[PDB]
């Protein structure tokens, strides 16, 4: 859904647990190729893998 | 270093075991976004994940 506006910034506001899971997702989508940006906005970052 | 030749289309050639490291390395990588073509050579090809 978000492929029809052709959004390619994301801003990821979560615990510790889902962004491992959105992670994971875009991973099995294959959206982590060059010309996209998340923002993981939390107090940690090399808390997750 | 194949990259260097824009080369695309890849054939896999190998058992059981390998296949799943080389599909575990272009997941990490970000090589299975559309526009590549791999073709496992191999009798089981629904054995492996
Ligand atoms: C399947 O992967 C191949 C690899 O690019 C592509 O299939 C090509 O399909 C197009 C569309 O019919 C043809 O014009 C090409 O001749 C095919 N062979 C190539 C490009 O080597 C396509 O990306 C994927 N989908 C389909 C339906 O083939």
């Amino acid at each position: 859904d978000l492929e029809l506006k052709k959004e390619r910034r994301v801003i990821l506001d979560c615990e510790r647990d889902k962004v491992n899971d959105i992670v994971d997702q875009v991973i099995t989508i294959g959206k982590h190729v060059k010309g996209y940006h998340y923002i993981i906005a939390n107090l940690g970052f090399t808390d997750g893998d």
